[PDB]
């Protein structure tokens, strides 16, 4: 239904993400495949994301997403949701204008596995406590600018 305010890849390029564990992510299963949520939001933990929740999604309860999947999330989320987008990244971004800081990560039937690479990882140790460096502009750029 109403989703929201479809956010450009070019936008959220912009956005600085989020510390990983200054983070609130709910991942909502709209996938049909079984525990997928709570195996993902598991993986996210295990990134260093503050343990997600893991729940179906209320929005496509009736008909799978067929895509990735999406990331909803307000105003006060962008920086969570920009740090998921980083391991999300073929997902959809929707702001559907809530006023706390919480993001779903919601995955559709085409969603398999966070995704992981050198640069991805640069980006997300950065995010860490003990970081070396800010979270590299460059990088996160590339990362955004060439999947999917």
């Amino acid at each position: 239904h109403k989703l929201g305010e479809r956010v450009s890849r070019t936008e959220m390029t912009d956005v600085t993400p989020a510390q990983l564990g200054e983070t609130k992510v709910r991942v909502l299963n709209a996938s049909g495949r079984g525990g997928q949520a709570a195996d993902v939001a598991g993986a996210l933990k295990d990134l260093g994301f503050t343990q997600p929740t893991a729940a179906n999604d209320p929005v496509y309860a009736d008909t799978r997403l067929d895509c990735q999947g999406q990331i909803r999330f307000g105003t006060a989320g962008q920086a969570t949701a920009a740090a998921v987008w980083l391991v999300a990244p073929c997902t959809e971004l929707f702001n559907d204008g809530r006023a706390d800081d919480s993001v779903d990560l919601v995955l559709g039937t085409d969603f398999t596995t966070l995704a992981h690479n050198d640069d991805i990882d640069a980006v997300l140790s950065s995010l860490r406590p003990g970081a070396t460096q800010p979270p590299d502009p460059t990088l996160i750029a590339k990362i955004h600018a060439s999947s999917c």
